[PDB]
């Protein structure tokens, strides 16, 4: 069959790009091998945040509730109820995506697509062709090459767990590892986080990784630094022992590898089409998401750009705007992208870390404002938690170039500040806005 | 007589903020406070109210949302004395923090009630003190209706003094304080009734907000009673109270809270002696710079009739001290586009014009509204789904944003940054060119179509 536009992959980039193209009168197909919504709906953003809210409830009950006067017994934590509630919600989201594609008159093809040539794809026996093809195949979890690697599960396997294990080891140091260790610790399992160097989230502003270690030392998970996995041994009683190169070992009931992800660009016969990948296997794209082959584009996690859904969505929509709505220079600016990590406590960051701003503008130019306070929710309890915020300003005008915070409230406060940063906010702009009291967010507009 | 450069009558939000900033530029200052430092906000307002909102959030997490997340829990005991002890200890720590700053600033704090002797002289505890600049920042107090049995009701000060949680509670009023208190008390488990005089609470807020709030109250409490005009309160034989309305409806509760309004506390300090003029409602009249009619006397905060919020008293007090003592002859607070959060169930955040106000001021042809409505993800997996509704109000070709309104989980922390953007003159394009953060409620404002 022939189409104007085909997107291979029904994840964040594929759905956003095909719906926007279909609005401009293009006849479109979307090929998806598994579930609509991709990694973020099914094994990513959405089920992760439900599990985070579940940890938050268990912490309100068990950790903070006693100092607020609530003596509570958790009679049972029914894991199947939570998974059944999470699954029904994701099923409702699937139905909504289908409804939107249908209204848009997009043909959804369920199957695994491979290139025959630059303009031709085979899917389920059938051959289809199009003048514009978007490869938005995402990625998948990496696994280390060590003895016993196969006794560990990865983030996909975490969402498929039948019960919460008693003792859990999470290996990795990026935001996924930190979020999963934070959620599993919050639900009551004995949780260990193993990072290779001295702290998780090493690329984040120092204030953020410092505070997170602080919190972890006070409330779990148990952090183990300088940990290089060497082997995993399955024990007679079925437990696992993770061996570190330095001789340390830990015996857990479940081990999750959360070391990194790799691109899923490999069994689709890119060779036929002549699309060039880079060393790491990412599809190489220019500013405009163009591959080396005229008429083939890539967006999302398979291009090696930052691995976030809003980025695959925004790049995918701007691409359909360029191709089909004659906006020849439309493209995503990949700077000043806001990130929230659903750690305990949450992290929000946009712009340059203080080290980056100093390297780029010089210490002479950089003024940093910082605030450290106890989160009001925790201030009346014996489990007080820090909240730390930093504004990084450059020049005499103190133009804001980085906003960073860790503490309750960071997840919802950051979006509006990211709009202000994108507009070119100076410290004066923030100070001239009246605070909202009592909130964590008013700290950014009353820094001195 | 002791003589000061600057004296503030009232140690609450505006008095403390103004005196500290004056003291920073070397002015010798006195602060007179008749009760506790921090004023209404610290002692019977912002701070204890938010601590009780958190306690209602924890009881809702245990009792309402937790079972659908798989937690089967028994609340063995809700110890109110423990909650009140934690709350009170926290406020005592804040009193100490204020004392520390004022002390480091060499401000003389006088505990007693001040009254004017003439335009430059105050008497406090039999002593006389004088100053070249006097700031009246006396705040306000709860109003009470003039009807039989009003004294069987308490007001919001009395709420923070409750010795226990009553089983049945009536809150009478329709503004943000009645709404917050009724949602907290309901969240804490009491049978709660909210009585409003017309069709909905928060009638001055954008219609989307009062509408959604009614929906939520009808689904999860408090019980809302509209067109309610209190006629009398009867104390019954058993101790309960029956509130009787003008149209003949009646309700028997164990506690009744008046949260109908607040009046200025400007009536017992002998303003006459100083020559200061107040308006019909008893507020002190000030200009753009917080000047009263008497040269050298100024007023800020709730006793001027401006918007009754702590950040506004603070910002106007600090800018007044900059204008007077740090050579900024034009410094003053812009009272437009002040953001507000209401800690209702769910919270509300608003800044700028409501859709009605924007249509009246700019005409229907100029106004473009964008709206979004969805289920809060926290509640979406439970049997107690709660709406989240958001609205951007835009004007002109450029779609300049003039109002941002929302009700739903997350509105309390997301609004500050969008208020900065609105203050910067943001258009809908500026929100649209910012990359979203997923999954949040706040990303809805940058992806509206
Ligand atoms: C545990 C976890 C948590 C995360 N949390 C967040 C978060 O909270 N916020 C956030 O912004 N980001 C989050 N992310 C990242 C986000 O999920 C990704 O960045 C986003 O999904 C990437 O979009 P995409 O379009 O590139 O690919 P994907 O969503 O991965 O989708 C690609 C689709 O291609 C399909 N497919 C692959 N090859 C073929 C083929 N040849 N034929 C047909 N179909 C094919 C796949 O089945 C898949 O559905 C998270 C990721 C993980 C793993
Ligand atoms: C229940 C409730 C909840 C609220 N919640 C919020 C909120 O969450 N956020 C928010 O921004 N605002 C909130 N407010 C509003 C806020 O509390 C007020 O706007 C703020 O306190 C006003 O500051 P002020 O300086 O004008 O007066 P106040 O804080 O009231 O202080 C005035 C002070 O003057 C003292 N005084 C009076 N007369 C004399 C005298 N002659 N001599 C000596 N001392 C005297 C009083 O004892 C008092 O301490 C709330 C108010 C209430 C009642």
């Amino acid at each position: 069959k022939h189409y104007d536009y085909i997107a291979i992959g029904g994840g964040s980039g594929g759905i956003a790009s095909i719906n926007r193209a279909a609005m401009y009168g293009q006849k479109c197909a979307l090929i998806e091998a598994k579930e609509l919504g991709g990694t973020c709906v099914n094994v990513g953003c959405v089920p992760k945040k439900v599990m985070w809210h579940a940890a938050q409830i268990r912490e309100a009950i068990h950790m903070y509730g006693p100092d607020y006067g609530f003596d509570t017994t958790i009679n049972k934590f029914n894991w199947e109820t939570l998974i059944a509630s999470r699954t029904a919600y994701i099923d409702r989201i699937h139905t909504s995506y289908e409804n939107v594609l249908g209204k848009n008159n997009v043909d959804v093809i369920k199957g695994f697509a491979r290139f025959v040539d630059a303009k031709t794809l085979e899917v389920n026996g059938e051959t289809i062709t199009a003048d514009h093809i978007l490869i938005a195949t995402g990625g998948r979890p990496s696994h280390p090459d060590i003895p016993g690697v196969e006794y560990g599960i990865d983030s996909d396997g975490f969402f498929a767990l039948p019960a919460l294990p008693e003792r859990v080891a999470v290996v990795g140091a990026g935001y996924i590892a930190v979020e999963l260790a934070g959620v599993i610790n919050g639900l009551g399992a004995k949780t260990h986080l193993f990072v290779r160097k001295h702290a998780p989230l090493r690329s984040f502003d120092p204030m953020i990784s410092e505070t997170l270690v602080e919190v972890m030392n006070a409330e779990g998970p148990q952090l183990h630094t300088n940990a290089i996995p060497k082997a995993v041994v399955k024990n007679t009683d079925g437990s696992l022992t993770l061996e570190l190169e330095d001789g340390r070992s830990e015996t857990v009931d479940c081990l999750i590898w959360a070391i990194g992800r790799e691109p899923a660009n490999d069994n689709i016969n890119l060779e036929a089409a002549g699309v060039k990948t880079n060393e790491k296997g990412y599809i190489v794209v220019d500013k405009y998401q163009n591959t080396n082959i005229e008429g083939i584009y890539a967006v999302g996690d398979n291009t090696g750009a930052v691995e976030l859904t809003p980025v695959a969505v925004a790049a995918g929509r701007r691409l359909s705007e360029r191709l089909f709505n004659n906006k020849p220079d439309e493209h995503l600016d990949y700077s000043n992208i806001p990130t929230v990590v659903f750690s305990h406590p949450p992290i929000g960051t946009v712009g340059l870390t203080e080290p980056q701003a100093r390297e780029q503008y010089g210490d002479d130019q950089v003024k940093v404002y910082k605030s450290s306070f106890t989160a009001m929710y925790t201030a009346v309890t014996t489990h007080r938690q820090p909240c730390r915020m930093k504004l990084v300003c450059v020049g005499s005008e103190e133009k804001i170039v980085g906003i960073h915070g860790i503490g309750f409230g960071m997840d919802e406060m950051l979006q509006g500040f990211a709009v202000a940063l994108k507009m070119g906010a100076t410290k004066k702009d923030f100070d001239n806005t009246v605070a909202i009291h009592p909130t964590a967010a008013e700290e950014f507009v009353t820094m001195r």
